[PDB]
This record gives structure tokens, sequence and C-alpha cells, in this order.
């Protein structure tokens, strides 16, 4: 009769931490976000540097240049 | 009586799986966000890689 | 009574798919692993940049 | 009752058994903020340094020598004679 409550309650508990190791992993994303906005500024510094060193590759003048159509 | 409490015990059980079912679609967005990182910083890495090249020509 | 069960047999079937959706969501192990691969990579391959940045010659 | 009970073990030690798993998938996916963090630090570090190449890049020095010594064209001809299609900033 009352065991079967007793173990009822003791599932309750289970799921309320449950919920606490999940509250931990949604709260983790904290840093994917703030990489996210970050590794923006990173893109945009790798393009300028790439866009650097195509420009420097062409100012060479044994190979003269030649624009795509 | 007793059966009123269980009732309500019970129900309160199906609420608290339906958060669950909800954090961890929320789980499931951050994995779709981390999957749009993964790609993109691939990209990166791959221009960088192409870039090393004309460090010692140049 | 037996209308609760009921909703129980329902409830907890709605926890296994619960548990068979989680399942993939434990897929992003490798993942993580596979994205500290390509970063490490990333740092390799820029120190390689630097190193050969700092030199004496002039450009031509 | 008997029924019913044998109900009620199929309703709570199955879920029982769920929840184990359950549990079993957390404790391995708790580890992956943790080195999602470190890849955090790890990232900022590139950040950082590949914003002072491109401090150092924004300073650059281009000398053409020229033709100093005065030597002769004939092996002076190391160049390409042909137009080259290479891509430069948009493409």
């Amino acid at each position: 009769a009352n065991e079967i409550m007793d173990l009822l309650r003791g599932m309750d508990a289970r799921l309320q931490h449950l919920e606490q190791k999940v509250d931990k992993v949604l709260a983790q994303g904290s840093m994917v976000t703030q990489i996210k906005n970050e590794l923006s500024t990173v893109k945009t510094t790798l393009a300028t540097i790439e866009g650097m060193m195509a420009t420097v590759k062409i100012m060479d003048p044994g190979n003269p240049t030649g624009v795509p159509v």
C-alpha cells in the first residue's frame, strides 16, 4: 500500500535532480554562444590576412596580373 | 482517498517529463549551433592551410 | 484508479521516446573531439606562420 | 489487485531502468561543456595571436632591388612571359 507511494516520492526526487543535471548542461551553452560571437571577429581578421597575402603575392613583377573575366 | 493524492503526484510526473522534453530539445538546438560552428571553423582552418604556403615564396 | 495508470502508460511511452531522442543528443562526443582537433591544428599551423614572419629579409 | 500489482511492476521497474540509462547518458555528456570552455580559452589565444600578426602585417616593407650590378638582360629574363589568371581579393 504505502510502500508504492514511498518509491513514488523516490521517483519524484530522482527526476528532480534529473532536472539539475540537465539545468547544468543547458547553462553550458554560454561559451558556445560567446565563442560564436568571437569567432566572427576571428573570421574577419583571417579574411583580412588572406587578402593582404593575395595582394602581396600579385605585387611581384615577374608574373603579371591577370583579372578573371 | 489516497488515489486522489496519487493522481496529483502522477500528473506532476507528467509535467516534469514535459519540462525534461523541452530542455533536451533546447540541447538539440545547441547541437545544431555547434555543428554550424563546426563547418565554419573547418572553413577557417582550410583557409589558414591555404595561406601558410605563400608565407615562404613571399 | 485505472484511468491514471493508463495515463502513465502513455506518459512513460513518451519517456521511451524521450530517451530515444536523447540517444541522438549523445552523438556530439566525437563531434567536440573533432572540433578540438581542428582548432589545435589551427594553432599549430599559425605557429609556423608567426615563425616565418619574424625575419631579417625584406620581401621582394 | 494482483493484476494491478504486476501492472505496477511493469510500469515502475521499467521506468527505473530507463532513468538508469538516462543518468548514465548525462554522466557521459557532463564533460562536453568543460572541454568546450577549454576550446574557448585556446580560441581566445588564437584570436589574440592572429590579431598581433595582423598588427605586424599592417607594416611591411616591399623592396625592389632592380638591376644594381648591371648584369645583362640575356640571363636576367627569369620571368614568365604569359598572363596568369590568379584571383585577388574578390572572386
